[PDB]
């Protein structure tokens, strides 16, 4: 068989050392695993809307038979190109739109974020943890709520302050947002943006933060408590193999810590032994499915019950999550 032409569309740069870096490490793992059977290429820094549609269409027109579109913002462009290219397989990250030649895939990174919350509660001195958000889409709201629930499993009085930058990647805006969270009393920060900017600010101010999608400890060795690492390579390999073998079908795929898509970086030396022990126990329980981030009981911020004790939040509620747990608030606007 001719080598399978595979293309990756990134919303950011491979030099983000975060989200796009991790997707690109997955492409390179697919190339290592499948060798001469695959020929990969990529496009970085692709904007949303008309630009994304033009890039995706050009890759399909040039003979790519499998195209990964790695941003939420590529959802509608991917759906429109997939209709025009019925002999090409499309895989869209974090989306909810499917077709005969369009699948969707995502990680359960919120499993990792829950464990970051457990550690944040152990390491905070203010009792206020902070979150740099991109856009209020379900991926990000699940991470905000999981961070908060993980912290509240240690200290039920924890408060989570959220600031929004309306971008997935802008190191200058991310830095400003991290400065504002620390000014408003957050002392352990996480994010759903894509740069190490928040970590660099945390180190400058003597605060803590987490790496996102990759180990970011080299950017901020004193501030980096751990990181929720995204391993896409096994998924990209499996998908490329399926297309080559004629077994591919449209489905919604979500992998977490049990499937190896989500891993934690080693703990910072500053984490005391009581905190490290709890973290390792909760990590083992998360991998085994003994605990789930959205196990009941859960209430929203209006006091409405979302999940009773002894139940887990349903898949439909996870997929569309647009509500907050008690203790989530915004920053005062600058
Ligand atoms: N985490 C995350 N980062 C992104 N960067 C650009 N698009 C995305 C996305 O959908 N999710």
């Amino acid at each position: 068989q001719e080598p399978l032409k595979v293309a990756f569309v990134y919303a950011g740069p491979v030099s983000d050392a975060g989200y796009t870096y991790a997707h690109d490490q997955g492409r390179l793992a697919m190339e290592k695993n499948l060798g001469a059977k695959v020929k990969s290429s990529y496009v970085e820094n692709v904007p949303e809307g008309a630009d994304a549609e033009r890039v995706i269409r050009k890759l399909a027109a040039d003979g790519n038979k499998l195209i990964f579109t790695t941003s939420f913002g590529f959802m509608n462009p991917t759906e429109r190109v997939a209709k025009a290219f019925p002999n090409v397989v499309f895989e869209h990250a974090t989306g909810v739109k499917l077709a005969k030649n369009l699948g969707v895939y995502e990680s359960r990174q919120y499993e990792g974020t829950y464990l970051q919350g457990v550690l944040a509660a152990k390491m905070t001195k203010t009792g206020v943890i902070g979150f740099v958000g991109s856009f209020p889409v379900p991926e990000v709201i699940r991470n905000i709520n999981a961070y908060t629930l993980g912290a509240q499993s240690v200290n039920p009085k924890i408060k989570t302050k959220v600031i929004w930058v309306s971008t997935w990647y802008d190191p200058a805006k991310e830095r400003q947002a991290a400065e504002t969270l620390i000014a408003q009393g957050a002392d352990v920060l996480t994010q759903n943006t894509n740069s190490p900017a928040t970590l660099q600010v945390a180190q400058e101010k003597g605060k803590y933060a987490f790496g996102c999608d990759a180990d970011m400890s080299k950017f901020a060795p004193k501030a980096h408590l751990t990181a929720s690492i995204s391993n896409w390579g096994d998924f990209y390999t499996k998908t490329a193999q399926a297309v080559m073998a004629g077994t591919w079908k449209s489905e919604e795929v979500h992998w977490g810590m049990a499937e190896g898509m989500v891993k934690m970086a080693p703990l910072n030396a500053a984490v005391p032994p009581d905190a490290a022990k709890l973290f390792e126990e909760k990590k083992a329980a998360m991998v085994s499915g003994k605990i789930k981030p959205f196990q009941g009981p859960l209430k929203d911020q209006s006091g409405a019950v979302k999940v009773a004790a002894g139940s887990d939040l349903p898949l439909a509620s996870l997929k569309g999550m647009n509500w907050y747990v008690q203790g989530v608030e915004g920053t005062i606007p600058k």
